[PDB]
């Protein structure tokens, strides 16, 4: 059942904006193990004297990390006269962000129709202001509400590069990468309790419903933006992940981005030759058990060989009544046990493919204790 | 001139450490963009629920990492029952030096024969204390005191693996890169003036003196450790880098780490192969002019075809009356126009090496003027 109950028009996921210490030391470390290349700046060599800003892409994923300067170099600056790209940067929000949760995301950005409207009838329906519509160059309008934690949703329009005042790269600079990774899936945060959240994000979006947590996914209308929301489950044999993430982060914030690939095999192998040179490092393989145990289920879906593929690069695998999910986890993307990376291919669905198509893996964790167990005896 | 006035026995540069707001991603990008392998970590893994720490190494030279974890997981700690590995750690102030500075150099680390010998005597001849002398596993010994702006020079002393409570990294996740680098030549600070910073670090070491900045540099007996400072001069036709620095770090503090290459050739074809792939990127190379006047200073010490790699490479040659030396800047380590490396090779001195061989380039002033201006014409 899709209500289709959006409060207003929403395209498709438009970029992740980390907050970082050193934007260029974590840019350069993702473009690498990701394989996302560098295609716009703002910093002080295009006029920001307020924060530096690096974007990399991979086909439609954005990936934008930010970090402050130091205020001294606009300290002379008020708001209607800031050289800040984003006028919704403020120092002390991000030094206070970074200083609280380490290295993660501080706003999902999805493109709508019209920025202003998307926040006024977000305020209008409980959302919680966090910076205001403004106009960028009579061209982009940015505006952002609270989503959870010090995680803002934010939201982006387009009258007709990436902003204004960013700069396209010198591509001396811009070496083509390409792992495969195509756009965004979904992204996930954690909360103590996931009901008030829920209400809260659905309350203002009017987004639908789509062991050791309890979850349930909100998606547009169209089911291309999609925002899962995890809490933990205490008293558990095995101390709740969630827990320590929100231990660890000092509340709630983004768990993991999922990053779908058009060949999740090509960017496994990619991803995995950059683990121990830079890149990042993968959770540990399911035991060959769940590997034998592929063919009983996804068999008419992959050949052996394919399924072969699937084990040396330790791919896990589901399936729902109308779709098959190729998916794999990294280990933390920095020092904390709390934000990581989800690579995801999705096989089936078509009409295009249709969003969240055989859904989210939930099947692998009773896939995986079975595989665990068997292997073991 | 050397009159060997060091008031304690000094051995040799041991570690330099940076301070971050996240050591993972800057430890993985330096470990790519310098061949050097990840070799020590002391972290949430290792029961250190204060700080994380990774240290890479290349040869002798040895790079730490460090990030605060979140606060709440120490709370209950005290000095005597701390988890920290590095006494020294406050998060506090890890937390004001990057904010404040951004990515940057802590510690400048030397092994000295007794570090509380060493602390004690610094202070009673005007050091400023940072940190008492700590006895790590009745093994080793540490203490610090100012040497600049935020950065402290640390004395470690062994009695007889980095540090007590840091563990060798397991293999799998040690890749044996190595692009040459074998130790630290020299540590260099800004400070706004050069006067009173060389009489109070000379003062308490007793270490003996060895466009746009003054600069002088402090050397051990054996002149192996060497640490120049420089200051800005004000009034010149481009504003001088030394007050950029001062003005974009908060002050004074670490402008360059030069690093020395056993092969500078091989540590900069494999450094720049990963400039634009996640390393680090180098400072324009000077005209043709520049390399067709080598020739007429030291064709009696390289060969055309050497001189020619020297060319390809972006290397500049200086030499004083003992020795040669070929050395490069890379960029900005990070966001802002603070901290960078130098890569450097000497040749000449052979008596092993004797220290700073060749001198530190200071002739490379006049022979740039000179090549820009040549090549204009
Ligand atoms: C939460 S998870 O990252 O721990 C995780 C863990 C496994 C397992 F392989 F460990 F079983 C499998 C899949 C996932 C997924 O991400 C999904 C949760 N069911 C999804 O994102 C949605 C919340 C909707
Ligand atoms: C300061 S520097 O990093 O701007 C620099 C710049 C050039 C030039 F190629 F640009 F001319 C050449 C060499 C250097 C050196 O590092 C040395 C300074 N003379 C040394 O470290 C010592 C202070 C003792
Ligand atoms: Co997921
Ligand atoms: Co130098």
């Amino acid at each position: 059942k899709n209500p289709k109950s959006d409060k207003f028009k929403v395209k498709r996921f438009h970029h992740i904006e980390f907050w970082c210490g050193d934007a260029t030391n974590v840019a350069r470390r993702f473009s690498w193990g990701l394989g996302m290349r560098f295609s716009a700046k703002s910093d002080l060599s295009t006029g920001n004297m307020v924060h530096a800003s690096y974007l990399l892409t991979s086909g439609d994923l954005r990936f934008l990390f930010t970090a402050p300067y130091s205020p001294s170099l606009s300290a002379g600056e008020i708001k209607p006269t800031t050289t800040a790209s984003i006028p919704s940067f403020d120092h002390g929000s991000c030094r206070s962000f970074f200083s609280s949760h380490g290295l993660g995301v501080r706003a999902v950005a999805i493109e709508v129709e019209d920025a202003e409207s998307a926040f006024s009838i977000s305020v209008a329906n409980g959302a919680i202001p966090s910076s205001p519509p403004i106009v960028l160059n009579e061209a982009v309008t940015i505006a952002e509400v609270k989503l959870y934690g010090d995680v803002v949703l934010r939201y982006v329009s387009y009258k007709a590069e990436f902003l204004p005042g960013f700069e396209r790269v010198e591509d001396a600079s811009s070496f083509p990468l390409d792992y495969g990774i195509r756009r965004l899936d979904h992204a996930v945060g954690n909360v103590p309790e996931l009901g008030p959240a829920l209400t809260y994000v659905a309350g203002f979006t009017g987004f639908h419903q789509f062991s050791g947590l309890n979850s349930a996914v909100l998606a547009s209308n169209d089911e291309m933006v999609l925002l899962p929301i995890n809490e933990p489950v205490h008293g558990t044999k095995r101390k709740s992940q969630i827990q320590t993430y929100l231990e660890h982060n000092e509340g709630a914030g983004l768990q993991h981005l999922a990053l779908m690939s058009e060949d999740i095999f090509r960017t496994l192998r990619e991803m995995r030759k950059r683990s121990s040179i830079g890149g990042f490092d993968f959770m540990p393989s399911p035991p060959p058990t769940y590997y034998q145990n592929l063919k009983k289920r996804v068999g008419d879906v992959l050949s052996d060989d394919q399924i072969k593929e699937c084990e040396e690069l330790g791919i896990l695998v589901d399936r729902d009544d109308q779709g098959t999910l190729l998916q794999i986890f990294t280990k933390p993307l920095g020092d904390r046990p709390t934000i990581f990376i989800e690579i995801i291919q999705r096989v089936g669905c078509m009409m295009y493919q249709s969003g969240g198509c055989g859904g989210f893996g939930k099947g692998n964790f009773s896939e995986l204790f079975k595989s665990i167990e068997e292997y073991e005896k």
